[PDB]
């Protein structure tokens, strides 16, 4: 019923990795990165989405803090309210909090409704990375193994389920009998595999990968 591996980079539906620099806004990241798949998927059109218009306009009325953190489930719903979110090239990424200035005349996408998945099951994301597209998801980056990861399936011993980076998978697989996720990161293209890491899969929800899935539709 679902295949052994899938890659969504592979079916033009995701952007080039992004560099969050030193603001906290990877919960943006992850949100448009689900989004951007959502509307390859609907449009036929690959276009980064304003990950800036996140920060300064999914806030405090969304439980988000900007560069000081935030949820990818809350910034589905600004989305939502908002009914719309500005390409990355009309509103470019700043690593700062700043003042909203969404514009409806640069709208790229929209967002109907988002799914959050059951914590910790990793079947029912798999299931959806398969049916659905990348999942947007938290994971606890808190180890230098992580930071200095470089290639293979990453796996913490001292990794737990309480998450505090947020990333997209965009597929899983298997390397040599170690199941993985495929994930993207906002830590440009000199972390880990050209900006990608593969984190364990089936190993009792390992980084919490698992523990707050999340991903948009649209319309
Ligand atoms: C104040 O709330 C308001 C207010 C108004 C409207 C809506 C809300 C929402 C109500 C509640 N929801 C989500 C639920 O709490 C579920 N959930 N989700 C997460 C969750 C997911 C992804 C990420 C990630 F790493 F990917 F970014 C994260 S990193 C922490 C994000 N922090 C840090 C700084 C302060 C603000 C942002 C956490 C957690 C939980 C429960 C247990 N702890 C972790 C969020 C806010």
């Amino acid at each position: 019923i679902l295949p052994d591996s899938v890659d969504w980079r592979e079916k033009g539906c995701v952007t080039e990795v992004k560099y969050q620099g030193s603001c906290g806004a990877s919960w943006a990241f992850s949100a448009v990165g689900a989004l951007e798949a959502q509307l390859k998927l609907k449009t036929g059109k690959l276009v980064s989405l304003s990950a800036q218009n996140l920060v300064d306009c999914s806030t405090e009325k969304y439980g988000n803090k900007g560069c000081n953190g935030g949820f990818m489930t809350t910034a589905f719903q600004y989305i939502i309210d908002n009914k719309g979110i500005d390409s990355d090239a009309s509103y470019p990424y700043k690593a700062m909090d700043q003042k909203c200035q969404y514009d409806s005349k640069y709208r790229a996408a929209t967002c109907s409704k988002y799914t959050e998945l059951p914590y910790g099951r990793e079947d029912v994301l798999k299931e959806a990375v398969a049916n659905k597209g990348p999942v947007s998801v938290g994971v606890d980056a808190r180890h230098p193994s992580f930071f200095l990861y470089r290639s293979g399936v990453y796996y913490e011993p001292s990794c737990t389920q309480n998450v505090n980076h947020g990333v997209l998978v965009v597929g899983y697989g298997d390397l040599n009998g170690k199941e993985y996720w495929l994930v993207k990161n906002s830590w440009g293209h000199n972390f880990g595999e050209e900006g990608y890491i593969r984190m364990a899969r089936n190993k009792g929800n390992h980084c919490g990968i698992a523990s707050f899935p999340s991903y948009p539709e649209i319309l």
